[PDB]
């Protein structure tokens, strides 16, 4: 009747206006009026319904609740809720999923917060704003304290009522808690969950996503792990690295272990050198003061590059189960001696030669005289049968010459019989600026003018090319999906974390003691010349 | 014009369909694109030869020039080299045969030019090329005729416009091997190169005997006249592209070098298939059989190059040394390791059966098909089955090497399978690996995999293999030619089996033309280490 049609009309109007507002607040048009008109007309011309529910029957047989602590904050609004929106649109959340933002910040108008704050960071609202309103019906806000027994009793009563209204076979409910909070709050809120908001005894798992930093050295990290272990075990904690995507991990694991050709050469008999590189053209972008207490090694090397190394270098796991892979990550990291300062070259970037990038020290939030490294190259030695003597080079840098993340394996040259008509084979696994995996090999030159000794180097693509170029879901979103699926492969385990800090902490101590000081390099160059000399001195050979 | 436009279109799309359906890429769209750009693809001759190739006179003497091979293949191959600028500009070509030719210019124009490839391009060059051709009517066994031939060659060598004296002489025996010893003795006594300078090389045609004893007698008959730097025993089918794929892809690369062994390889198959039968010419195939025709010679050379140890250098004779060394490790083939076939009429009668040929003796048991297992008993290959397969009148024209690597059962189990390396020569050149890869997308956990083909080279269905070998002889590169010692070892691998066959101990199983062959051959292959993909 009139009631149904008029609520539908206001709902459609509000849905359009919410998309317009979100496009205006993101695009920051100087002329709001002009912008709202072009957008409205383009939305008209664009039929958006795409949500094929693709979860397995395990996922939709029990209630699911996702609780985002710190929901008021920068990561929650800009990354976590939009990643949940993407999973929602990809059909990867249960149709009855309940999402609760939990934070201390008072919110007098929860719908406004959902439509004006959260929705602003939902990507691709031109073709998906239709789904945005549906998604937001799954989101509620609990204003509460992280350290209140009573608030967590009240939250539990809210969760239980939704769980008990579930229409599905099993009882209880699964609970995913996301700590979008400073680490200084983790121990208190984990205590609160454990006291007051664990899953109903009648059924359901609990998982807790822990955000970085996980300490800043062996002692501080172990203290945080020790603070959380009376509340959650290692099947429950998920220590997340946003940068480690499913695609690169599967390139590393499957291409080697599924195949005789690559399994057989993944060892010191065949490999001369391994480099893992994380390069950015951006600097610290006005947040230099926050970076100054972290440095490039804690920022991306002790965590992100070291996990890549463990997956690259691990022995064959007993099975493809996640904890069998994490077992081998731990085993291989224990074969690594702590990095010494003679095996490290540090840099600190100065203004780019064209003036477009100011120097690190020119940031007014950076303490005068700071020796914080924005660049590091270092050698790690893996002392076991498979890798003894193989240099493993980790390199990371801000404000260098290109944005680029890759693994580069150089194989030992076949000197005979081709001599100067061949060179080291290479295997490259790239994540940025785009995914690629390929080998560089020596092949014949076609045609009669080419005798046997005339060759060239070619790049053999190792990747499967599908019929259609299908959407790339980002690394972060695949990891939240992994946590929902109960797959801990790409998350750092408690023992794994401790071994990794013990590889890096002596070096970090020496840096903080002043024992090694960064070399200036202009923003936009490769970094210090001493770093490329170091790489050349540690087994790498130019093409 | 429009019905022809439609004709052109439909033709392009026919080729693309055949191309796409042979490669079967999952990315149909981009394969179609690049193969279309590829299909998009006269003129005077630029010389491509080295300065040393044109430093001396060159005479090419084709014995048996009256014959089927000479007119249909040898002279047209020389024509193709001439048009490609691979023959030195002043080359002289002399046909020598017993047949009286009262009128040489007409023999060249009505007989020889008929079989030249009329690529419409080359056509402008035929009368030019014919000016390089003369004819000597003589006996193969006459010393005096070869002295007379020598005087004619000298007159042509002395016309050379170049400082170097003398002349290089390439003699081509397009004759039955029963005449080879006669010709070689006559050259030795009558027409060796001038003493002031020049080499002599002699291309010898197959069959190189028919067993160890007869082959050794032929080699013994020729060795008083020419040594192994002068004799070129040619195999028309062994193209330079396949050989370079075999040698360079392995030995220049750590990745392939390290897995080219029994620790990593489960099975090796070398296969030569044709859809044609013996084509009414079965009478002279009948005393040869498929094993002598293409397996003891062509497939075994491929095998030697695949299986050899690393040569001391890439020099021709270091490679031939290693071909000899690995052939010496091969056990003589047993009758239990050989399945024979003989083709009957196709199911639709389109192809008549082998015995329906009137030139085939009734009740012939000649094999048109054989699959066999060879054992290479050395450190690199012990335990690795090497399967050779050749067949007439089977289901497709196809020539390839297929290497299957040992499966990695752990940890992927049923989500992986054997890797493969394929090196294909027919119907077109290709070289690719098959490995297990991840499947892109969030839908695919670690166990969701795909068997992915990775093309190193892939060409669609340019001097051919034969011309490239004639060029190799002119360049003095013996790599792809079977050496005297190599030849003897190859016959010793095959001769016990061939003798058993000639005494009836195994007999061919019939298979209809157009089928794969006898079902027992595929049973044998499956029983000897080969596994089906997917
Ligand atoms: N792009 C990013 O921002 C990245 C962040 N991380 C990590 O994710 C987590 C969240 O990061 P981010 O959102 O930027 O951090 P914020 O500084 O924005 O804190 C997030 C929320 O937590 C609450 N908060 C802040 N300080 C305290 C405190 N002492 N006690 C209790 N609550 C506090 C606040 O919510 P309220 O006051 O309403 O309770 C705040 O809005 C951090 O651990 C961060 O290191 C790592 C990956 C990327
Ligand atoms: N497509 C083909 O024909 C293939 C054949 N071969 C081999 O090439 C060589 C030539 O092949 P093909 O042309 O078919 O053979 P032919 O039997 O047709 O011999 C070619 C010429 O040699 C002469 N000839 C034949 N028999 C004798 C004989 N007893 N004594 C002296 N001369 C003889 C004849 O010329 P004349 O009487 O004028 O002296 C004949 O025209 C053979 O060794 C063959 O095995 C291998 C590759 C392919």
């Amino acid at each position: 009747q009139s009631h149904a049609d008029q609520d539908a009309y206001v709902a459609d109007v509000d849905g359009i206006l919410d998309v317009l507002r979100a496009q205006v607040l993101e695009r920051k048009p100087d002329d709001i009026f002009q912008f709202i008109s072009k957008s409205a007309l383009s939305l008209q011309k664009d039929s958006c319904d795409r949500i094929n529910c693709k979860v397995k029957d395990e996922q939709k047989s029990r209630a699911l609740t996702i609780i985002v602590f710190g929901a008021s904050g920068d990561l929650a609004k800009k990354k976590t809720f939009p990643a949940l929106f993407d999973l929602y649109c990809g059909g990867l959340l249960p149709p009855e999923v309940n999402i609760i933002g939990y934070a201390r910040t008072k919110v007098d108008d929860v719908e406004k917060w959902k439509h004006e704050t959260l929705m602003k960071y939902f990507s691709n609202l031109s073709e998906r704003g239709c789904h945005a309103e549906d998604f937001l019906k799954h989101i509620s806000y609990f204003c509460g304290a992280y350290d209140s027994v009573d608030d967590f009793k009240r939250l539990d009563a809210v969760i239980r009522e939704k769980e008990n209204a579930f229409k599905g076979p099993e009882k209880g409910g699964n609970r995913l808690f996301y700590l979008a909070l400073p680490p200084s709050v983790f121990a208190s809120v984990c205590e609160s969950i454990h006291k007051g908001a664990m899953p109903q005894e009648v059924g359901g798992w609990v998982r807790v996503i822990i955000e970085k930093p996980f300490g800043r050295d062996t002692k501080s990290s172990a203290e945080l792990s020790q603070a959380l272990e009376p509340f959650f075990d290692e099947s429950q904690l998920y220590r997340i690295d946003h940068y480690l995507g499913k695609e690169m991990v599967q390139n590393i694991i499957t291409t080697r272990f599924a195949n005789r050709i690559f399994s057989a050469v993944w060892n010191a008999s065949n490999i001369a050198c391994v480099q893992i590189t994380f390069k950015e053209t951006i600097g610290t972008e006005g947040r230099g003061g926050y970076f100054d207490n972290i440095g490039i090694i804690r920022d991306v090397m002790q965590n992100h590059l070291t996990q890549i190394l463990a997956l690259l270098a691990m022995e064959k796991p007993r099975s493809l189960d996640a904890e069998c892979i994490r077992d081998e990550k731990v085993s291989v990291l224990k074969c690594i001696e702590p990095i010494t300062k003679e095996n490290c070259v540090l840099g600190q970037y100065t203004a780019s030669a064209d003036g477009s990038i100011p120097g690190y020290l020119e940031d007014v939030t950076v303490p005068e005289g700071s020796t914080c490294p924005t660049f590091a190259v270092m050698r790690l030695n893996i002392n076991n049968d498979r890798w003894a003597g193989v240099p493993f080079i980790l390199k990371a840098g801000k404000a260098v010459e290109q944005k680029y993340v890759a693994i580069r394996i150089q194989f030992r040259d076949e000197v005979h019989p081709y001599g100067e008509a061949t060179q080291r084979n290479e295997l490259v696994i790239r994540a940025q600026p785009s995914e690629a995996m390929y080998v560089k090999i020596t092949t014949k030159v076609p045609g009669l003018s080419g005798d046997l000794r005339q060759t060239h180097q070619t790049e053999l693509d190792l990747t499967y090319h599908t019929r259609y170029d299908v959407r790339l879901p980002d690394a972060y979103e695949s990891l939240i999906n992994d946590a929902l699926l109960g797959n801990s492969t790409n998350f750092v385990r408690k023992d794994e974390l401790d071994v990794a800090w013990r590889i890096f902490t002596p070096l970090l101590h020496q840096i903080d003691s002043g024992e090694i000081k960064p070399i200036p390099y202009q923003a936009g160059t490769r970094g210090p010349k001493e770093a490329d000399e170091f790489i050349a001195n540690n087994g790498f050979k130019h093409q």
